C-alpha cells in the first residue's frame, strides 16, 4: 500500500500541473508533467 | 501562489519518498526522489 499511496500523491500531483498548463505555456512545466508521468509507470509496472 | 502550492506537494511527496527509503533499498524509488529533487529545485529557482 505504501506504493500505492505513492502512486496516489503522484496522480494528485499531475492534476494540478495540468491545472497549471491550461493557462501557462511554460516549458519547465510540461517537463515536470513528463518525469512524473514516468514516475507513475514505474508505480504502475511495480504495482503488478 | 500556484507555484508555491506544487512545491508544497512536491516537498510532502519526497517525504513519503524518504520514508520508504529508510526501510526498502529500491533503486527505482531512490530514482523518483533525485526526479523530485530536480523538480524541487526548478521550483525555487523559478520563485525566485
Ligand atoms: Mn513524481
Ligand atoms: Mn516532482
Amino acid at each position: 500500500d505504501y506504493l500505492r499511496e505513492l502512486l496516489k500523491l503522484e496522480l494528485q500531483l499531475i492534476k494540478q500541473y495540468r491545472e497549471a498548463l491550461e493557462y501557462v505555456k511554460l516549458p519547465v512545466l510540461a517537463k515536470i508533467l513528463e518525469d512524473e508521468e514516468k514516475h507513475i509507470e514505474w508505480l504502475e509496472t511495480i504495482l503488478g
